[PDB]
């Protein structure tokens, strides 16, 4: 177990596109926000490490590790503070995506805590819920896939505080998500990102999905909710890999070249959901796969369950 990296309640991070589309990448931009974030990606990275050591069994070690990197950046008022705008909102989605990625690890290690630790870690979780929820109240905020990443730490908080009214707030960042596909499959501001248009559909299927799993800690089935929509997101995603002609026409661009990585690893839970499962195998035959933002290691967590007992 390490030591815990500082938790600045401040962030500056730094926007990395050119085209209004958004999806042509500045390098010199991209290794600037890269170091300007670097310790928000590390704890998150780190806190997902010890999850997923601590989930093989025999070893509250590494649970009890994540558990002192979440208090120690709890006891900091991490990223409480001012989210920096250079260029664009980085700053407020690096908030988000960590959020998530923390509320998860403690999700995750949550058995172990001691009292002071869960008072500590779960006043924290909640008090950037409420900082990220407030976010998308501006309406000027397009509530794209970044806004069901929200979801993601206001989830895990939820579920982590079994707390009914941020259940209910996350349920609705989901079912916003599922409102928002259109009956051809297409989310048309992912769809407007040309050359990453089946990437953003893929991204957006992860939070969606992942939401969806940890509503079923609770005995809820959530793909009840406007039922067959998300397997007609989740069909097209997977369709795009194989052949991208419906992505290429929808978004006007050819699609980008690119196997199934990290966050769409969504596949390995949705296709013990899905009605027509093996439909994913061949973007389950990419993994496995592991992205600390959804809570580590997604592959066995499909087949371990989210949290481990």
């Amino acid at each position: 177990c390490p030591a815990p990296p500082p938790g600045s309640p401040d962030i500056r991070a730094i926007g990395y596109y050119t085209d209004a589309a958004r999806s042509v990448i500045d390098p010199r931009l991209k290794t600037q926000n890269d170091a300007a974030v670097k310790p928000l990606n590390a704890f998150a990275a780190h806190v997902a490490k010890f999850a997923d050591a601590y989930a093989k069994g025999a070893d509250e070690a590494a649970g009890r590790c994540a558990l002192t990197w979440l208090d120690a950046w709890a006891r900091s008022g991490a990223m409480l503070g001012r989210m920096a705008h250079v260029n664009n909102d980085q700053s407020d989605y690096m908030r988000q995506w960590t959020h998530g990625a923390a509320a998860m690890a403690y999700l995750r290690t949550q058995a172990l805590a001691s009292e002071q630790q869960r008072t500590d870690i779960e006043t924290w979780l909640k008090r950037l819920s409420a900082a990220n929820l407030a976010y998308w109240d501006n309406p000027k905020h397009k509530r794209n896939n970044h806004y069901y990443w929200t979801g993601v730490g206001i989830m895990a908080t939820a579920v982590a505080t079994r707390d009914d009214t941020l259940l209910n707030t996350a349920q609705g960042i989901y079912r916003a998500g599922i409102d928002a596909i259109e009956p051809d499959g297409r989310l048309p501001m992912e769809m407007a990102r040309k050359r990453l248009a089946l990437h953003y559909h893929d991204y957006a299927t992860a939070p969606l999905v992942l939401m969806a799993e940890m509503a079923r800690l609770q005995g809820e089935d959530w793909y009840t909710y406007r039922q067959g929509a998300l397997e007609r997101l989740a069909a097209r995603v997977a369709d795009g890999y194989r052949d991208p002609s419906w992505f290429n026409t929808q978004s006007g661009a050819v699609q980008e070249t690119a196997t199934p990585k990290a966050s769409s690893g969504w596949v390995e839970f949705y296709r013990l959901r899905s009605p027509d499962p093996m439909r994913f195998d061949a973007m389950h035959a990419a993994g496995p796969f592991q992205d600390p933002r959804m809570g580590g290691n997604l592959t066995l967590m499909a087949q371990e369950g989210i949290v481990p007992l």
